């Protein structure tokens, strides 16, 4: 009901009323919290039962937001879609309903620390397309918008909604942008091992890789259910940084750079019970997103051995901590690459700060605000930022974006 | 469902939890809303509320030892049975004390390095009766686990609650702190996050030396009466000088911290029974003391004055002046320990451990229930293996617990 959350920092306590409007499933129950799990746990259709709740909740809250609840439009509008769904079995979005259901999922999105923006988002309608040709043009309009030189610009393209299940539009790509890995016969992994497999499915595809360590993986886009189709983005629309460090000469001699844009294409935009299984979204990079995780998972570039080297550490024991040294450095090198380049990133203590504020915001202007402190906290000098000692209530908000079948787990072929 | 998996996202590892089935008390989640961040989710059990409590107890420990459904198994049953009716509680056996202690420990969710949690010395100090005799076995307890830097992990279990007019506990939160004292210029001088307690201790006759890293006196409340003052015997507290093995100008800073982390305000739970005083203690994992202790903003707080000695860029958040001196902090507290043949273990090593630990229980037990938030360690979270790693979180019995400061519920004599 009054539900209380404190800074262990600050001492500052405040109150969730939001959490009454939560939805499905944390996965968590009274004997087993699940808050570290990844993922919970085809035929996939709402039935017109199951639609006229989803979809009425949603056009209220929608007319709430607007001031006009009760209004006769408001009335007028739920008619018009429970006639709709009545007759059809589903209902098409207003494009005023479109860009308010978008930027809510964002608002929506537990496990995002960028969300202070989430007004600020460019929706980009794409429900005519019916080709994958179309949709590769859609993008490619949506990718030089958001790089914009450098001065990226968060933004969003929606594909038509899933209809029997049979018919999805699809990004098979799970970033618009990413690297191509390529596993050895010696067991070693050339460019990115995290796309190992993706990287396969394009070439048997029909792609002629460059076999490369940066190479931008083409695009695989489904229109409407057929099997998709590969497309190279063009190359003057992808921004890149070369890397190198403010202190060390050398470290440019890594020969390491990164791509400007993240831009996320594999999830699913749930508004008031309809499915758009193909809405990629893109913002800007927070610097630890490439510094920790890119260059030094080690299931990724794995790059800590060598950036060590380089600075003479003693790598003899884990004691020595030269681990934490070079991470260090590597993150400074790539915050100094994108800031010199005018290419916009923020690093994680300026974007831990304006969360807790976009946070306390929420609560006092919402009543709340979801947040998932097992993804919110940054991968490196996690207790130094402010949302570390910051308790934080996590659940379920419509309209939001949720993930998917890999597709192609799922897809039929012919 | 009768199974749970968990996946590791770095070695494509899973592990299947069958553990879960026996969780009790609440997580504080639901379907709704998790919990997973919040850090808390006479009123003693009746006579209803106990029997079953130490019903389950008895029954695992003898299905722990090959016995189940044996011989003494049932009439101890009887015998529990037969206690509680007379006494309202009922007392454990010497061998029942030392198993759910140890089984406590393995239970803690949070706890990061129960891969020792069999390795327990427990000091069964259930024949206590005053601050007096509290003090002379806390004593007793801090000599042995310290053992000239030799640390050893132990327990001092004390008489369970009775009534709740009469708890025994220790008011420090962990044995050895150092002091907090307000300035008449707003700031602090030491610990700030024992200012409370340190004016309690003002307030109850200590002479307080009014520098930073003072030791405070143990504060013992037995049988319910007011807490007593004990200065612990400085030649049994164990401190290490911090140094840096590069910069001379480390040692300048004038640091130093204390070898024994021992906690001491928690509540023990064994088959129904609540121990309010049981303090207790391992080693410490060096980022407890280079990045919580003495970097928290409302703790030492030295980041600004480290990187003023380090000439970084302090200007910018994006130059992480702060994430390089928080390096080089952490360094030194290992290397001061170290150099010192004091026990202290590195978070990389910690957490390796640990995931060797999740591979036996599973192994064994079918389960390891743990918090990821507090498992993974304050700094360099992701290259350290435990971040990557999916936990189950469930509340297995015996378990520690946290439970009120006593001066805001002391009726006071
Ligand atoms: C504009 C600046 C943005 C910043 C700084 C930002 C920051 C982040 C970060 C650091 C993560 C975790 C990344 C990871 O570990 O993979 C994340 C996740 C996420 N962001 Fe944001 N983001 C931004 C824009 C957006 C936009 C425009 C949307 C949607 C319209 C969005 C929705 C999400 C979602 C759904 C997740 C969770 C993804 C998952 O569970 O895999 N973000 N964001
Ligand atoms: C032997 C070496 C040990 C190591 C390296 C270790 C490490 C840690 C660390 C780093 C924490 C996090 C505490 C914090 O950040 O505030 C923790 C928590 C905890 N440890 Fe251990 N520990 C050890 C021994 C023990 C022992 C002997 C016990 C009990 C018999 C124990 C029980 C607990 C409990 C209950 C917690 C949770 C405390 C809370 O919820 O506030 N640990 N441990
Ligand atoms: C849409 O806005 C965003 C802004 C910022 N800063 N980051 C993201 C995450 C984008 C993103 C995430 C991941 C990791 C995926 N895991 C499941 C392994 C890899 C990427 F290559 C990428 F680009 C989105
Ligand atoms: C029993 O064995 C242990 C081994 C290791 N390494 N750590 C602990 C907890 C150590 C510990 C924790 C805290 C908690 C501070 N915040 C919650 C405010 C304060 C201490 F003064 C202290 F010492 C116990
Ligand atoms: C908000 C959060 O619950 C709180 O700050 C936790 C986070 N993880 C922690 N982890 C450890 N080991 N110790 C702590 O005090 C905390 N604090
Ligand atoms: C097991 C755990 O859920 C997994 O390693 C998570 C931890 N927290 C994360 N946090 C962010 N921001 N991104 C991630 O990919 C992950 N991975
Ligand atoms: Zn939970």
């Amino acid at each position: 009901r009054f539900l209380k959350v404190k800074n262990w920092e600050t001492e500052v306590v405040l109150t969730d009323t939001l959490h009454l409007k939560s939805t499905l499933e944390t996965g968590c129950t009274e004997y087993i919290c699940m808050g570290s799990i990844m993922h919970p746990s085809p035929e996939d259709v709402a039935t017109k039962d199951q639609l006229f709740p989803l979809a009425k909740e949603f056009i209220d809250q929608y007319y709430s937001s607007i001031k006009r609840f009760g209004s006769k439009a408001h009335m007028e509008r739920l008619e018009e879609v429970n006639k709709e769904i009545d007759t059809t079995s589903t209902y098409q979005l207003k494009d005023t309903e479109l860009i308010y259901g978008a930027k809510h999922a964002w608002r929506n999105a537990s496990r995002c620390v960028g969300r202070i923006q989430w007004s600020k988002l460019q929706v980009f309608d794409a429900r005519d397309c019916t080709t994958a040709h179309g949709m590769f043009n859609y993008i490619c309009n949506h990718v030089k918008y958001a790089t914009n030189k450098g001065n990226l610009r968060s933004a969003i393209t929606i594909f038509p909604q899933r209809t029997d299940g049979k018919h999805d539009f699809r990004v098979w790509n799970s970033q618009l942008i990413r690297y191509a890995g390529y596993k050895q016969p010696d067991g070693s992994t050339l460019g990115d091992p995290a796309n190992v497999q993706f990287t396969e499915i394009c070439i048997q595809q029909g792609w002629k890789p460059p076999r490369g360590r940066f190479d931008v993986l083409p695009l695989l886009l489904q229109a409407n259910g057929n099997d998709p189709e590969l497309f190279q983005i063009p190359p003057e629309l992808v921004l890149e940084v070369p890397i190198r460090h403010p202190k060390f000469e050398w470290f440019k001699d890594l020969g390491l750079k990164w791509y400007g844009l993240p831009a996320v294409s594999n999830m699913l935009l749930e508004i008031g019970g309809l499915e758009f299984s193909a809405c990629p979204f893109s913002g800007w990079y927070m610097g630890t997103e490439i510094g920790v995780r890119d260059y030094c998972d080690n299931s990724r570039y794995n790059i800590l051995e060598e950036v060590a080297k380089k600075m003479n550490l003693d790598m003899r024991k884990t004691s020595s901590l030269w681990k934490d040294q070079a991470l260090v450095e590597i993150n400074i090198a790539v915050l100094y690459s994108f800031q010199s380049d005018k290419v916009t990133i923020v690093d994680h203590h300026s974007a831990t700060e304006s969360f807790i504020k976009h946070m306390e915001n929420e609560y006092r202007c919402r009543g709340g605000c979801p947040a998932d402190w097992v993804w919110i906290v940054p991968p490196m000098s996690g207790s130094i930022t402010p949302v570390f000692h910051q308790e934080m209530l996590n659940y379920r908000l419509t309209p939001s974006f949720e993930y998917q079948p890999d597709p192609w787990n799922t897809h039929v072929w012919k």
